[PDB]
C-alpha cells in the first residue's frame, strides 16, 4: 500500500517475466513501483513492455545518461526493497566485488532498504567456487539470496514492512 | 507431436506473453514451433526472448528482407495452424482487407491450416462498427476469431490434429 | 472553456494551417488543446511550429514510442471532441476499415467523444467508389463528415459542449 | 505514338520484367513512359535498371519526397493508361479501399485515365474471399483486372486509344 | 505580372504564414515567386509546405551547397524586389552588420531591387539600443523597415512597379 | 532566498568553473538557478557536470531546439540577474551588435534584468578597437560589463535585490 | 541433371535479364546454381530478384566479406561451367590481365572447368585496341568468347557434360 | 581426432598467433575446433584470418548476440577442452571473480570439461598481489593455469583424452 | 566557338588548376565544357569550385550513379575533344589495359573525338617498365599522350576543328 | 627567408587559388608556411591540396577541435604577418565587429602581427554601406584593406620584415 | 621540477575539477604531467578542458585504441606517481580485484611508482563490506588510499621524491 | 642495422604472420621497419597487431588519406628495399600493368631500391597465362619474384646491403 518497490532486471531470458511481476505487483498493494535493467537485459526486455505496468521510472543507463542527475540514486534512497530477479552470474559476481558499472549495480550498493537477490543461472556455474564466494559475500552485505518469482516478490514485500 | 505450429505476434502489450506461451507449447507435445512478428510487436517483445522457445523460425520482416527468399511463405505452406495472439486491431483490420503488408499478414494469407485468432484492444474499439465488419470478414475468411491464452492455443491445436 | 480539444493534421498540405487554427483555437475558449500528426503530415508541418500554441501535448509517431506507455490513448480518453482536419484519402480510408497503425487513427479509433472529419484531396480522388464508400463506413461509425476550416472547428466546439 | 503511358510496379518479384517491358513499350509507339515503384518494389527492381529505357520519369516513394510538389499526380493526369503490373494482394487491397499511403495507389486513385491491374499472387491468396472482394471493387471503380504480360500493355494501349 | 519576387524566411514561428503568403501572392498578380529560407526558419517551415505554392525555388543551405553555384545569387539579381518576413533580431542584425554568412543574407546583400524587411520580435528586444541601431543601420541602406503581413507584400510589389 | 539566477557560459576553458560556482551559488542563498551554454563552451563544459549543482534547467541549443516551444525565454523573464561568465570575444561581439543566433544571446537579449558579463580573452584580443566597441555598446545596453569569478557573482546578486 | 553452374552478372544493365536466365536454367535440367555479382553489377540486379530462382548461393562482394572463408573458391572449385554473362569492358579488362579485385573474378581465375564470356558494350569500345587484346588475352586463357543469352548458356552447358 | 576444442583468444597482441595455432591444431589430431574473441581480442585478430582454419564456430559478442540463443555455452557444453591463450589480466581477473560479461568468459565458466588458462601480461603485473589471488581463485577452480604456446595446447589435449 | 570540349581529372595534386583551367576555357571560344573527375581526384577538388566555370556537367561516379542512366556516355559522344589532365599512372595504366571502372575512364573509352592525355607522375614512376608500355598502348589506342597545361588544351582544341 | 606567414582561406571560390599562392611562397623566400580555412573555404578548396606546399600546419576548425588546445592561437602568437586572401564580406564583417566565431578570425584577432586583407565580393555588396563601414572598422584595427593575388602577398612580406 | 606525474579521472562529478588541479599542479614544481580518463568519467570532464594545462598527454580509451600501441603502459613506466582522483567505487572495485579493463586502471596495474588514489562515493557505499574489502585489497598492494583534493596531491608528490 | 626496410601485406590470409614477420626483423638488425596494407589485407591483419613491433609507420589507405601529403612516397625513398609479401593475384596483377591505386601499389612503383615479391595464390591461378605474364612483367621491371617466408626477407637485406 505505502510501499516503493524497485525491481532490477539482468540479462537472463528469465526477466521477459519482469512485465507479468511488474503487473502482479502493481495488481497488489505496491504504491511504487520502479524497474531498472542492465544493458544485457535489454536483449529480453523492452522498456516499453514495463512502462504501462509501472508507475515510477524504467531506468537504463541510456535513459539516466541522458537525463543527468543521478535519478536512480534518488530511487534507491526512496525504496523500501529492492529486488534483483534474475539476477545473472554477472551482475552477483559484481555486487559481490563492489563493481558497479552500471545503474542496476549502482541502485544496489546505494539502497539501505533490504535487498533480495533471485539468482538464475545453469547449475553448471552455480556450483563454481567463485560463485559460491561471490554468494557467500552477497549475504555478508546482509542481501537476502533467494536460492536456487512470486514467493521472492513476497519475501521483499515482507522486509519492505519494517 | 507432430504438428508444426506458427505463432503470430502483434504490436500490443500482451506479445510478452509470447516467449512464456512459446515454452509452454515447447514444453508440450508440439513438434515444430515458429513465431513471426509485426514491426510495431518488437516494441514489446524481443526475437531473443523467444529463440530460446522456438525450435523453428523467429521472423520478422527485417530478417526475411535481408535472408532473400519467401522463407515466411514457405513456413505457412508447412503449418498446420497458425495463431495470432494477440491480434490488434490494425492487424485484425488488415487480414479482414486484404492488406497483407508484412509478414505475419503475408504468412496468415497464405495459410491453407486453420488460422486461430485472438483480438486484443480496449473496448472502446471491439464495439466500433468498422472492428465488428473487420470480425464479420475474418470469419468469412474460415477463421476462428477467439474473443473476447492458453485456451487459445488448445483450440489451435484441436483443429490441426484434423 | 473547459473543453479538451484534440487537433489531428495528416499528410495533406492544408496541414499547414495547423498552427493558425491551434491559435485560433487557444486565442478563444479551448482549455485544453492536443495536436497529433501523422508521419506523412509532418512534412508539411513541424512540431516546432505547433508547441507555442499548443497548451497540451503535440503528439507523433516517434514521440510515443519513445515515451512508452499509451499517451495519445489517454488523451482520446480525455478529449470532448477529436477533429481530423485535413483527413486525407488515405487517413479517411484506414479509419473507415478499423487499420489504425499510427498514433492519429488509434486516437480517432480510441475516442468516444464526437470526432469531427474534414476531408481533403483532388475531386478526382473524392468521387471514386472506394471514397464514397468510406465516408459512408466514417458516418455509419457516428463520425462527423465534413464535406467538401473555422466552420469545422465550430461544429466540433458546439459537439463538445454536450 | 502519341500517347503516354504510366508503368506501376508492385513488391512481387514478377516485377523484375519491368525493365524489360519498358524496353517492349519504348521498343514501340508509345511517346512517353513513366514508371513508378512502390517500396517492396524495390527489393526487386532497382530506378538504375529502369531509367535506360524511361523517356518520362521514374518515381519512388523517395525521389518525389525530396523533390517536393505532386510531380506523380502531375503525371497521373498526363496518362492516356495507367498499368499496374504486377500488383501485389498488398496493393489491390490498398486500392480496392481507397488507401493511398504511396505514390503507386496514389498515381492509380488520382487518375482519371483507362487503368489496367495484373494481379500476380500464389492462388492460396487469389481465392481467399478478402481477396476476391477487392477485385470485385477494384472493378467497381471501372479499372480492369487482368487475371490470373504482353497482352496486358496490349490491352493498355487500346484504352488508352480513345 | 511581370514581377519576380523573392520571399525570405526568418528563425520565427510567423515564418508558418510563409505557404499562405506565397499563395496570396500566387493567386494574385506575381508572375515568378521565389522563397528561401534561413537555417532556424527551417524548424518552423518545410521546404514541401511551400513547393506547391512556388513557381521558382525554395533555397535553403543545403540546396544551394548540394547544387553547386551560386543560384541564389542569380535569383537576387533576377528579383524585382526582395521580402523579408519575417525577419528575426539575429538576420536583421546580421544584415545591419553586413555578415552574410546564409544564403537568405546572401540573397538581400546581392539585391539591387527594393527590399522589404518586416521584424518580428518580443518587444523586450526590438526596444534594445543594438536593435535600434541595425534598424538604423539596416534604413541606411535603403531597404524598408516595416515596424512593428499583407500589408508588407503590398509595400513591396509597389516599389517593384518601377 | 527568493532570487532567480540564469548563468550562461561561453566557448571559454574558465567555463569549467561552471559547475564550481553552481555549487557556490547554490551552496548559498539562491533559489532558483539555471545554466546556458553556447555550442563552443560545451567542449569545456558537459550539462552532466552542471546538473546535479542546478535546481532548475540546464539549456543548450540541442535541448531547447528538441523540446520545442521558448523555454529559455521563458526562464530570461522569470530571471532576476542573468550573467555570461566567461563570455567570450564572440559571444561579447554577438550581443553588442544583436546578433543572437543561440541560445545564450537570446536569453540575454531577452532579459529585462541586471546582466552582469565577465570578458575573458588574450588581451592580444581585449585591447582591439573592435572589442572595446562592443563593450561601449554592452554597457549602453545596460549591462554591466566587468573587466579584466565571485566577485562577479556578488554583484548580479546585489543588483537582483532590486 | 547433374551439372553445377554458377552464373555471374557484371556491371551492365543487360544483368536485369539475370534472374530470367537463372529461371530458365533452373526450369530445365541444371542441378546445382549459383549466381555472384560485381559490385557494379547490384545497381542493376538485386540480390533478392536472384534468390528464388537459385538452389545454390547468391554471392556479392560483401555477402562473402561477412561470412568469411572463401565460399566463392569452393563454388568454383565445384562448378561445372562459369557463365559470364553480361561481361562488361572492365570486367574483360580485368579478366584479360589477371586482377581479380572483387569475388565475380575470383571465381572465374579460381575455376578449373569451362568459362564462357559474353561481352557487352558500345561498339565504341568493343573495336578498341585494348579491349580487342583483352579478348585475345581471354582466349589464351582458354576462355569461350562469345561476341557480340539463351545460345551463350547452351554452349556452356554442353561444355560442362565434358 | 575424437576431441572437441575451443580456443578462446584475449586482449593482448599475442592472441595474433590465434591463426596459426588453430592451423597447428587443425593440421593435426583435433576433430571440431572452435573460437571465441572477447571485444578487446578483436582489436589483435579478425575473425576472417580464423575462420579459414576453425572448422567450427568462430564467435564474438556480436556474432552471438544477433544469431540469439546461447550457441556459445552449446559449445561448451560440447567441448571436450576450453583454451584461453592469451588470458589477459582482465579476462584472469573476471574468471576468478565469477564475472562473465563477454562470450569467452561465459565459455569458460559453462565448462565442465577441463580448462587450461595460459596468462600474458607484463611482470608488473603478474606480481601484483590482486593478480596471484586471482590466480590462486582460478586454480581453486580446477583450472590448469600454465605460467608464466604449443605446449599449453599439449596439456589441454591430454586432459581432454580423460 | 562551336566545340565541346570534356576536361577530366585525375587523383594527383595538379588537379587543383582544374578550375583555372575551366576558366582559361571558358574564357575563350569553347562553347559546352564539361568536367568529370575520378573518386581520387575529389581529395584534390571540389565540384563547387568547377561549377562555376563549367557551363556543362560536371560528373563524379557519384553524381552519374544517382542520377541513373549513362549521362557521361551521352557527354563523350557529344564532345569534339576530351582531354585528361592530369593523368595519374593508374588512370593511364586503366586506358592502356581496357580497365574503366570509373566514369573518367569510361568517358575516354567511349570517346570518338581526338583524345588528349598529359601524365603527371614522380620520374621514379615515369620510366618504370610498365608505365612506358602503357603509353605505348594509350598512343596504338590512337591517343595523343603529352609528355613529361596550356599547350596541352591547345592541341586539343587543334584537334577538335576537324 | 626567416619569415612565417600565416595564410586564410575564406568561402570564396578564388581561395581555389589557395595551393598555387602557397606552392608561389614556398618556392621562395617564406620560412614557414602555415594555411588556415573557414568551414565555407572548405568547399572550394581540399586541405589534402594544400598539404603539399605547406610546411607548418593546415587547420580547419574541425582539425583544431579534435586536437584540443588552441594551436591555431600559437601559429598566430608565431606569425610575423597573416594574410585573408580572400576575405568574404561575411569574414571581413565578423572581423570587422569582433565576432571571432571560427578559427580564421580567431587568428587574425589574436594576431600582433601585420594583418593584409583582400576583399573579393560581387560589387553589388562592395558598395553597400554596411561593408564600406567594415572596411572603414578594419582598417581602424591598423590592418591592411587591398582593395578591390601576387601583389597582396608582396605586401605582406614587406610588412613582415619590420 | 623534475618529477612526472600521471593524474586519473574516475565517473564521479568531482572529477570536473581536473582542470583545476591540473593547473594548480602546473602551476607549480611538476614537470610532467599526463591525464588519463575512464569512460564514465568523460560524461562529467572533456578532453579539451584538460588539454590547455597539460603538457604530457591526455589519454581516453578511444585515444588509445585509435593510435595503437601501449601508450599509456609507457607513461605508467615513466610517471614518479600516479593518482586517482576522484576514485570511483567501480574503480576502486577493479583495481582492488585485478580487472584492468580501461586504460585508468592499466595505468594503475602497471605502475611501480607510488601510487595514490583518493576515493569519493556516497556514505550509503563506503561503509558496504565489499568496499571496505577492496580498500584492503588496494593497500595490500602498496597504494595509498586517502579517505574519506590539494592534500592528496601533496602526498603524491613527496612519495614521488624517492 | 642501418637499414630500412618496407614490409607491404596483401589481402591474403597469410598476411596475419605480418606482425610475427615484423618481430623477427625488428628481433634482429633491421634499424627502420615501414608496414603498409592494402584494403583487402585489413581484413586479416590489424594495424594495432603490427604497431608493437613497428618503429616506423603502419599506412593504409585511409591513414594516409586523412594525414594529407604523400608520407608513403617519403617512406618509398626512404627504403632500401621493399618486400610485397604476401603478394595477392589481385596486387601482382596491379603492379605488372602499373596501376598503383592504392598506398602499396604506389609504394613500390615509387621505390628505387630492391623490390622482392612473394606470390602467394591458389595454384588454380599461380599456372594461368595471365599470371605468368604478370609475372613476366613483374620480372622485367627489376623485382625479384620468389615463388611459389624467413628466406623471402634474408634476400631482402642482402639486396639491401648494396
Ligand atoms: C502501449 C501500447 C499498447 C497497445 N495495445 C494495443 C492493443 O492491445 N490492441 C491493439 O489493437 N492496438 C494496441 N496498440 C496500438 C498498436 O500498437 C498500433 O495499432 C500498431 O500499429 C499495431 O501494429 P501491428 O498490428 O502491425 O502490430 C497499442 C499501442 C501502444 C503504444
Ligand atoms: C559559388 C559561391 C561563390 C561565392 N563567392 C563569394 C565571394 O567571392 N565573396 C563573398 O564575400 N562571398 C561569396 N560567397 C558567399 C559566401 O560563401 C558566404 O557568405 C559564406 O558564408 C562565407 O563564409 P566565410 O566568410 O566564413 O568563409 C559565395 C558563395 C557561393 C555559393
Ligand atoms: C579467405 C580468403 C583468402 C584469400 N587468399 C588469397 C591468396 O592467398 N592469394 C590471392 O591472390 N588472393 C586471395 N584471396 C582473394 C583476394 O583477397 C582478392 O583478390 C583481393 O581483392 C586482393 O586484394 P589486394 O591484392 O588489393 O590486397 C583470398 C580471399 C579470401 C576471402
Amino acid at each position: 500500500g505505502q510501499l516503493t518497490l524497485t525491481m532490477c532486471l539482468s540479462g537472463s531470458v528469465s526477466s521477459v517475466a519482469g512485465p507479468h511481476m511488474a503487473a502482479w505487483l502493481s495488481s497488489a498493494g505496491v504504491g511504487r513501483l520502479h524497474v531498472a535493467l542492465t544493458p544485457s537485459a535489454q536483449q529480453f526486455v523492452t522498456t516499453n513492455s514495463l512502462r504501462p505496468f509501472v508507475n515510477g521510472s524504467v531506468l537504463t543507463d541510456e535513459t539516466v545518461w541522458s537525463a543527468g542527475g543521478a535519478p536512480h540514486v534518488r530511487i534507491a534512497a526512496e525504496s523500501d526493497a529492492v529486488v534483483v530477479a534474475p539476477a545473472t552470474a554477472a551482475t552477483l559476481g559484481k555486487l559481490a566485488n563492489g563493481i558497479c558499472d552500471n545503474i542496476v549495480t549502482q541502485i544496489v550498493m546505494a539502497a539501505e532498504c533490504p535487498v533480495i537477490l533471485a539468482p538464475v543461472m545453469n547449475p553448471a556455474m552455480l556450483a563454481k567456487p567463485a560463485v559460491r564466494r561471490n554468494l557467500d559475500a552477497l549475504r555478508a552485505e546482509g542481501f537476502v539470496v533467494a536460492e536456487p518469482f512470486r514467493s521472492v516478490f513476497a519475501v521483499a514485500l515482507k522486509s519492505a514492512a519494517e
